[PDB]
């Protein structure tokens, strides 16, 4: 029986799109007056961050603070713009002015909510992820709230789904875990015995859709599974 749901953020409750402008207006802030695009800013930042953050995958927590102040570092000694001072209040105002949550995220949520224990699992640090989620107004439909701050280990080491489950006080058979990443959120949580879901909206992945026990476009789907899957 399943008696718990659990969703990943970026790309599953958080939107993609927005959070390109999010990081978007952040450049923008940054820049300035420099002559530099903040696109091709935004571009570059993309790619130091995939590749600085894939190498700690699965790996002991470090404040992404941390982390994404050594990329941009990294950007104004190239570019030649001076490093911005509170770089991190900058991005989190922007992040609460303009990120978005998917259309369907509260009517999903609330639909859960009541039946199934409802959590949310963040490869974040838990004070920003969290008001973050508070300033897009969803943070209390949550039963339970997990970060990687918590487990002490980043997305896909087990430790965030056990910390995730044991909030719910279930075995992982008994819990449905929804992402967007194959390999850091359906193979990840189905190392615990977790119901993996992938969440594929463009439709984008299918060489990787056998990584997951179901494929889904929508979260409104994430329900019907969930009650096919108790009888
Ligand atoms: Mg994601
Ligand atoms: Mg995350």
């Amino acid at each position: 029986m399943i008696r718990a749901v659990f969703f990943d953020s970026l790309g599953t409750l958080i939107s993609v799109e927005g959070a390109y402008k999010v990081h978007l207006k952040i450049m923008e802030e940054v820049l300035g007056d420099y002559p530099l695009n903040p696109k091709t800013l935004l571009d570059e930042y993309e790619k130091l961050a995939r590749e600085a953050f894939s190498n700690y995958a699965g790996k002991p927590y470090r404040p992404l603070r941390d982390i994404l102040e050594e990329v941009m570092r990294k950007l104004a000694e190239k570019y030649g713009f001076k490093y911005p001072e509170n770089l991190w209040e900058i991005s989190l105002r922007m992040a609460q002015r303009y990120g978005e949550l998917y259309p369907e995220v509260v009517e999903v949520l609330k639909s859960l909510k009541g039946k199934y224990h409802v959590g949310v699992i963040l490869n974040r640090d838990t004070e920003p992820a969290t008001a973050f989620l508070d300033a897009l107004g969803i943070k209390d439909l949550f039963d339970s709230i997990t970060t990687s701050e918590e487990a002490g280990f980043f997305k896909p080491h087990p430790r965030i789904f056990e910390l995730a489950l044991k909030k719910a006080g279930v075995k992982g058979e008994k819990a449905v875990y929804v992402g967007d990443n194959p390999v850091k959120d359906a193979g990840g949580s189905k190392n615990l015995g977790m119901t993996s879901i992938l969440l594929d909206r463009k439709g984008e992945k299918r060489e990787f859709w056998d990584k997951a026990d179901f494929i889904v476009s929508d979260l409104r789907e994430v329900i019907k599974i969930v009650d096919e899957l108790n009888g």
